[PDB]
RNA sequence: CUCGUAUGGCGCAGUGGUAGCGCAGCAGAUUGCAAAUCUGUUGGUCCUUAGUUCGAUCCUGAGUGCGAG
RNA sequence: CUCGUAUGGCGCAGUGGUAGCGCAGCAGAUUGCAAAUCUGUUGGUCCUUAGUUCGAUCCUGAGUGCGAG
């Protein structure tokens, strides 16, 4: 049936690189799925692909929000589905790719559609979600399907209230909707994962990060500035929409020597990025796609037409030739990396919570682990340690006292 | 979404034994895929699950075949398919045993429904299938549509014929309808895969043949016999329903010291079988689901309970919680079963014909060799060396004719 | 003692010029027969020995194994 | 050869009773913000040393190291 290559990885590892390569040797066209080069212009920081190295080969879904908008999920959804089916229907394959892994969900079905479902929001329903109050939308939620409110933590506000939202928009219990999804995979799919040790990588990460600048990221980050100003915004704004991206809120503070400064830190939030990146790939990604993956080893540059080039193209051949993959599926050396320790293992099953009675955070409420593990690990953390000792030791001056 | 278990494996396994310890620990009602046990009665060697053995669990698509009927794939999908859909709306979980692993591609929309597509066949059209003529239906499918004549040998009568079929009520090349299958796995299903080295199983196979016989098999072939008889049948009569079952046709000459014999020749023909089901299992039911399945090794009957019982409750339980399972897949041992080596490493993937001009079978029709790889088995085997020197040497006393 | 046979794992051909078939085995196939079906392929040097002959697995002699007498 | 100053990976506080803050770092989460956001958390017992006091990073005196005319 219908084909669809995506090519998943870091950043700075070659996805654009080998998009083009395979869109050439195969026919097919790019569809961006970077949650940042989803906006207008700012290509430097943006780190968009330059068109004198597309060979032509058409793009989708890429530059094309004004700064204005604020871009996500569903948006996406459409707009990547358009692109798909505007491909197919021209004998072309698409090949989607990009860094924002948690996009891909799209590609089988793992999201919750609450637009068609029209519902006019009550006052009472209302003045909860947008409710000024802090741990009060949850309670909410705990009340109405506490089975989706302990997969969630008390202050993961973003989160519990758009649970809420789905609960009342579609009047149907948020964890029962999940429990009902079939989760399968849409088009015939090829999952290529680039990969990279961390530290070669890192190192490229933060060259990348330098010449980044020589071509002129100041004057974009300046630009960017320009618009961030004259519109009265202040540093909480970059939670929202481009003022996310990785390359701006970082030189913030040299906009009122330590310039240097910001682009060290700029640095770090890009490692940390590609960290993260790792991280969902594995216990993400793979994991709701049963593992059905092949690795291509780019740590060695030098290489890459070996590992990445030639690899891509034998496995793409015959997916494409619509037969069952000869690959190996990953070299040795990244073996490890697909095995179910590295995966599935890690993630989260127990979530019963625990609330210690005796902790408490800056914001006053008791720390409340989740999962018996952690509910542990925080038992024996020099922070509750400390806690309760300073807690017997008050407790005990009055033992003495009598 | 709506679950369901499949437990595939070879015969004498524990299959059933294990079906059953599922079906009360977890809420579930079996569901028979062997195409033998389809019929009525014959349960010794037909090998069914006896029913004070079944712990009162539900079984379907199980005995209820006339011994007059023909049952055959599609048969068993609609079938298969009501027991999946009743169970489900129960409140249970279905789970399918046997091992005619060639009806589990129903599973995964992998056949052709060519009922609903009514169209009366053309006296011309008739006339070409069920010709008379050795290899003419087979010309008429390379004529129309050769993408998918070359994928078959000019041989396989009951195939290039159904191809052909295919071609006709449908009016859409075969080759083309394939491409356009989506091949995608109906329903979240869980592959649990029972092994057991040849070895120690084949012994089982055997002595499981002995007291076969012993608990008065032989009762049951005179019966089938007698209904063999009585009826006029002839032995080409051994390649339609139940006439094709394991127990009976290798009895025949024994029904005009000897019978010790067919004891023999059944022992080899089950022997068989086991080999062709893990060929099966390896070469076209894992490619075709991308490898999600998880072995348990039962090689060694004295555990079964740890590698089989807990491993499969293990993985079922975690399956059945809507969860992503954290079973290791493949026991050490057994690991190597699912490389890609030994799997679809092995499927044929060039499909291009040659004709030796110099050998030729009983049939006087000539070798045929189809991929390049078997093309070449053939050029250096004895059968075409000896016969391309038999060849030279007649062809030497031409020269010396002049 | 009569007459017979002695070929790859087993059951069988064959020819005075250095051997095939079936079965098992191994392998590929499998989109209404699938416990079925199709296809390809590895194994011996024709029991030992002495001769006849240009040359013997096949012809004669003997030995040995086995077969019904 | 007389003054300063050295505290977890880095950068800096600090009470007489056996230690912090910022960063990093490590971990869990993610179904309309995901280059975002939520959550949990490992590292040192204070340069070494003689003592001063019931007691020591925090007091007194040496020595090590860096900086300072
Ligand atoms: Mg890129
Ligand atoms: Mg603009
Ligand atoms: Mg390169
Ligand atoms: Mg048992
Ligand atoms: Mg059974
Ligand atoms: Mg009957
Ligand atoms: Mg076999
Ligand atoms: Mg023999
Ligand atoms: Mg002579
Ligand atoms: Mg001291
Ligand atoms: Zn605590
Ligand atoms: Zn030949």
């Amino acid at each position: 049936s219908k084909k669809v290559i995506v090519i998943a990885g870091t950043t700075g590892v070659g996805k654009s690189q080998l998009s083009i390569q395979l869109a050439q040797k195969f026919n097919g066209e790019v569809i961006n799925s970077d949650s940042m080069q989803v906006y207008k212009d700012i290509p430097i920081i943006t780190n968009k692909h330059p068109l004198q190295e597309r060979e032509g080969i058409p793009h989708h879904v890429m530059n094309h929000v004004d700064w204005s908008e604020e871009y996500y999920s569903h948006r996406f959804e459409t707009e990547c589905m358009n692109a798909i089916e505007d491909i197919h229907r021209r004998g072309k394959i698409p090949i989607v790719v990009g860094g924002t892994h948690y996009y891909l969900q799209t590609l089988f079905n793992k999201r919750v559609d609450t637009k068609s479902s029209e519902r006019k929001l009550t006052r009472k329903q209302l003045d909860i979600l947008e409710s000024t109050d802090p741990d009060v939308i949850y309670n909410t939620l705990v009340k109405c399907d506490p089975d989706i409110a302990t997969k969630y933590h008390p202050n993961d506000y973003r989160r519990v209230q758009r649970m809420l939202e789905i609960y009342y928009k579609t009047g149907k219990k948020p964890s029962e909707t999940f429990n009902e999804q079939k989760i399968t995979l849409k088009f015939d799919t090829l999952f290529l994962w680039l990969y990279s040790k961390p530290e070669p990588l890192f190192q490229r990460l933060d060259d990348r990060v330098d010449d980044m600048l020589e071509r002129g990221a100041l004057q974009e980050i300046k630009q960017l500035y320009e618009y961030y100003s004259q519109n009265k915004f202040t540093p909480e704004q970059c939670e929202n929409g481009v003022w996310q991206v990785i390359g701006f809120k970082e030189f913030l503070p040299w906009l009122t020597v330590k310039l240097e400064d910001c682009i060290e830190r700029m640095k770090t939030r890009t490692r940390q990025y590609a960290k993260r990146q790792v991280k969902w790939i594995k216990k993400m990604l793979i994991p709701d796609i049963k593992g059905d993956i092949y690795l291509l080893d780019a740590t060695d540059l030098s290489q890459w037409d070996t590992n990445a080039s030639q690899r891509a193209i034998a496995i793409s051949n015959d997916f494409i030739s619509n037969r069952p993959i000869k690959q190996e599926r990953a070299p040795k050396a990244l073996e490890e990396l697909l095995s179910k320790g590295e995966t599935t293992m890690k993630k989260l099953d127990d979530w019963t919570h625990y609330t210690c009675n005796v902790c408490r955070n800056a914001d006053g409420k008791n720390v409340v682990a989740i999962g018996e593990k952690y509910w542990k690990i925080h038992l024996g953390s020099r922070r509750h340690k400390s806690n309760l000792k300073r807690n017997t030791r008050q407790a005990d001056f009055e033992k003495w006292k009598i």
